[PDB]
């Protein structure tokens, strides 16, 4: 269940996701899924957006052994402080690494695998991963957060890259 992950020019990642209606079967087998795809490369966060499902859905994994998943359905952002900066490698973005600036702690209204409503306090990585994944959900991705100029040489480098 390691789903096609959508790379730029793609269209389709600029797609806004729908709120998700229910938590049954069907969109557990859609998380189910998000997470074997998520854990097939590098990576601790997916949105649905990336894999071509516009429905309000967050998988995150941070941890080594890959056995902490996190679930944010219809996330919500509640609460936002501070700022800070990494630079951002993104799946959907194939072999750039950029700084953007994210608020550096993040408190969050989800539902949970089995629908079940919860809130997060998040800081540092999970702040920057939940804001990263969030943007996707919107059709935003890192890199419209550059400079026209630097967006361009990232547009100029994949059409080399998808090229080959
Ligand atoms: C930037 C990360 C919060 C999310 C991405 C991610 O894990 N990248 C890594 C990263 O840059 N660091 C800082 C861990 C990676 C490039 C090292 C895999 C994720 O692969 C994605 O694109 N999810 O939509
Ligand atoms: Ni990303």
């Amino acid at each position: 269940s390691v789903l096609q992950v959508l790379h730029i020019p793609d269209e389709r990642l600029r797609k806004v996701a729908k709120p998700v209606e229910e938590v049954n079967a069907e969109i557990q087998r859609i998380v189910d899924d998000m997470f074997e795809t998520m854990y097939a490369e590098e990576g601790i966060g997916l949105a649905a957006t990336q894999v071509d499902i516009h429905q309000r859905i967050i998988v995150i994994d941070v941890s080594e052994n890959r056995d902490e998943r996190l679930v944010l359905i219809n996330p919500e952002l509640l609460e936002k402080s501070g700022e800070t900066g990494i630079e951002e490698g993104c799946l959907s973005i194939p072999e750039q690494r950029a700084l953007v600036p994210r608020a550096e702690k993040v408190k969050i209204r989800a539902l949970d695998r089995d629908g079940k409503p919860f809130e997060l306090e998040a800081d540092g990585l999970l702040a920057i991963c939940i804001q990263h994944e969030m943007d996707h959900l919107v059709g935003k991705l890192f890199m419209d957060y550059l400079s026209p100029l630097k967006q361009q040489r990232i547009r100029q480098k994949v059409e080399k890259l998808d090229r080959l």
